[PDB]
């Protein structure tokens, strides 16, 4: 499917990375033109900090972020949601566990790590007669509802994408949840993202607990 082109795109993605983590003794996985949005900073004085939070040459996240206040982790993943800067994972296939997604470097507390990308929904009828149009067809659905800024969302990731990336492949812990979601509002949209909620280490897997019912 997506599955397999969407893993190809991850490990090409780890291998530019690899001179960055073999310079910084970073453990990883084994089995020219350059610009950043307007849009995605605020004032002038807050580059200096992405500069050296980010390294824009290879989009990762070179320093901790979890000791940065509130505004500051805001200003950090506004920035990575606009410019496309997640942290690097990967897909694995298996006859156990099925698909599942894991952290190909280290993932420090506080990292954003990727977003939830998907067709934003406002009306939620339409997303109520999408849902049960996946039923009927016995197709699976990718869908996340959440409340933000007042109002019910719906993000439907269902349809095989590879732009969405492998957020929506995250399986489910309630026990063993790794990471948490977290809304920013950008140009008037929603747009839902996960951040570590402590070090992931390479080749563990990422959790998410899909059932927290409470406003984000």
């Amino acid at each position: 499917d997506i599955f397999y082109e969407l893993s190809q795109k991850l490990i090409q993605d780890l291998y530019s990375k690899i001179p960055y983590f073999e310079r910084n003794g970073i453990e990883y996985f084994t089995d020219t033109r350059r610009s950043s949005k307007r849009v995605s900073f605020g004032a002038n004085s807050e580059i200096s900090i992405i500069e050296a939070t980010i390294d824009m040459n290879y989009k990762v996240i070179h320093l901790p972020i979890y000791n940065y206040s509130e505004k500051w982790k805001k200003i950090i993943y506004k920035y990575c949601i606009l410019n496309e800067i997640h942290s690097c994972t990967l897909i694995k296939k298996d006859a156990f566990k099925g698909r599942c997604v894991i952290a190909g470097s280290l993932i420090r507390k506080d990292d954003f790590v990727l977003e939830y990308k998907g067709n934003l929904i406002t009306q939620l009828n339409e997303a109520k007669e999408l849902e049960e149009k996946y039923a009927l067809s016995n197709r699976g659905c990718y869908m996340y509802y959440f409340k933000a800024n007042d109002k019910n969302y719906c993000i439907d990731a269902t349809e095989e994408c590879l732009e969405f990336g492998p957020g929506r492949l995250i399986n489910h812990s309630r026990k063993n949840p790794n990471i948490i979601t977290k809304v920013l509002m950008i140009e008037n949209t929603p747009r839902l993202f996960f951040v570590s909620k402590r070090d992931i280490i390479c080749g563990e897997e990422l959790l998410f607990d899909y059932g927290d019912n409470n406003p984000i």
